[PDB]
């Protein structure tokens, strides 16, 4: 029993993560095999934030004007190229760390671990979504940026995010791995502003789901709804659609809970409708949307406590 | 920015977990130098849990009998004992991932990472506090037994929880690392519940620090109040007593604010009496209590969003 915000373990990681200096800018990198993975902003100086030219910062810069500290050993850089907004800098020395690995992106709505790291030490790991806004609410500070976002299947990291700005709001913005941004947002000191975000319906019917596994049936109701009656009022909320592909992904919490996706629809409709009525779900007093359906199938029992 | 519930990352404890069997009972160890540490009850049998003996089913086993695997990789038990509820095993092979460790007993209170496993992998990583009542709101099912919780300073992992037991409620009992059961709690099948718990205030109040540090002030007010009127509020709230110990420890926290703690104990007041009125803080629409001040400190940025 228990429903917690559970992190993958973070070793495969953590033997990966490395420190990457150019002139007086010191953030972290990503060492797999020989190639260190980090922000291309490492080269940037602060009078020159607003629109920097990187391959123009880049072609005056040399192999030894990066440092690369791994624990306390450095590394020698020996290649370095520009892919997208990361910097690639191939090293004399292949990570013996080095896990079973992808690159992936992800799509909005998914989950994924973050371990904040400060001068390529680790500092400590948290769970978060990518928002349909294509921003994250992590949490990071001065010196973060390179620190990764992560999944793991069986013995393979998939790695998903690279940290590099903070929005006005406080919250995060960064790549993939092959440097490419989540959302409209640049490696430039302008106005940018996070878009509307919006809740992760599918996300909130699997965290129900959870409830009811342990053992929770508060909030369900005798009544059904249609997808399109309830897409309706989900649209009045700030959610999300749901479409028949979420409705099929949540098959196998439907089966283990004997409620009908649908069913699940007409109880989040209820509660969006009514509120919880000074009641938690799983310790919350609000619907919560960083599950995902394979999260609630990760962590609960796959017996249900009827 | 940002404030997340930060576990710290779980690699020094991933490389000490084995899988511990006797009879057809498998649980979780940890393997430290030559030791494996486990929950003594792995040797208990299902018609033998109301009162185990457990002197008397102990000595009745060999080492032989006891099966330790790390990954896939037997180890040869060599020596075993009893310690209060643990049971450590001696084992032909010293963990060469051994981190720099302690075992620590923790006050209620105080929070930790939790390292759950089953077979002896590790699945996920979440942050716990020690409750009042010594239980813990955890994340654990069968096969659990032997996850431990932890918290790391600088290099040094200290231990300081262990995993045995599930109570009716859903929550959670365990030992320290010597094998000592935190609360009243004990590895028999017995009726045993949790005691009535209440909310940890000085970590209720750490995190309104946090909330100010991270640019919100919307729950403060104009208003101070002495210690004993605090406590006598605190005290119809189902909330512990602040003590004198307890403001100097948010003294740091005070002071990187400006909010004096008494100042800061009239607004948890007025939003005790009053509620949030549909507002929340850091993303909660509960007063949150499993953040310590160290927890704030060690997360949240050293510069105020004034
Ligand atoms: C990486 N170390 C750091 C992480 C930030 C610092 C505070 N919290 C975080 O998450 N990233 C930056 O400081 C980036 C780097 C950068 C590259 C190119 C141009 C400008 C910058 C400045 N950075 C920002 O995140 C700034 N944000 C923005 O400019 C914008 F809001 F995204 F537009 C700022 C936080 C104001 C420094
Ligand atoms: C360890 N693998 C397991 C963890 C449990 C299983 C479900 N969620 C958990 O956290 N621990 C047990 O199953 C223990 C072991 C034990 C030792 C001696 C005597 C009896 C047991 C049975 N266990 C329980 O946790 C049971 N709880 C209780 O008996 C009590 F509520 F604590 F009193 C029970 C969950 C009913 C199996
Ligand atoms: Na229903
Ligand atoms: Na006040």
């Amino acid at each position: 029993s228990g429903f917690r915000k559970m992190a993958f373990p973070s070793g495969k990681v953590e033997g990966c993560m490395v420190q990457v200096t150019c002139g007086t800018t010191t953030l972290n990198g990503l060492w797999l095999d020989d190639v260190v993975y980090c922000p291309r902003h490492v080269i940037c100086t602060s009078e020159d934030m607003l629109n920097p030219n990187y391959e123009d910062l880049l072609i005056r810069k040399s192999n030894h004007n990066f440092l690369v500290q791994a624990g306390n050993v450095q590394l020698r850089v020996i290649g370095h190229s520009m892919q997208n907004c990361v910097l690639k800098l191939k090293v004399d020395t292949a990570n013996p760390k080095t896990p079973k690995y992808k690159f992936v992106r992800i799509q909005p709505g998914q989950t994924f671990s973050v371990l904040a790291c400060y001068n390529g030490s680790p500092s400590g790991v948290y769970q978060c979504a990518m928002r349909p806004n294509f921003t994250i609410k992590g949490s990071f500070l001065n010196g973060s940026c390179g620190s990764v976002g992560f999944n793991i299947d069986y013995d393979c990291v998939s790695f998903c995010y690279m940290h590099h700005m903070e929005l006005p709001t406080g919250v995060h913005a960064g790549t993939d791995l092959e440097g490419n941004f989540y959302g409209p947002f640049v490696d430039r000191q302008i106005a940018q502003a996070a878009g509307t975000d919006t809740t992760i319906t599918v996300n909130v019917l699997a965290w129900l789901y959870a409830a009811v596994i342990n053992g929770d049936r508060w909030f369900l109701n005798r009544f059904t709804t249609t997808l399109n009656d309830f897409n309706l009022v989900a649209m009045k909320y700030n959610y999300e659609p749901l479409t028949q592909d979420h409705v099929d992904i949540l098959g196998p919490l439907s089966a283990q809970t004997g409620i009908a996706v649908l069913d699940m629809c007409a109880s989040l409709k209820e509660l969006l409708q009514n509120g919880m009525n000074g009641r938690t779900i799983l310790g919350s007093a609000l619907l919560e949307d960083e599950f995902t359906p394979f999260d609630v199938v990760r962590q609960c029992s796959g017996v249900t406590f009827q």
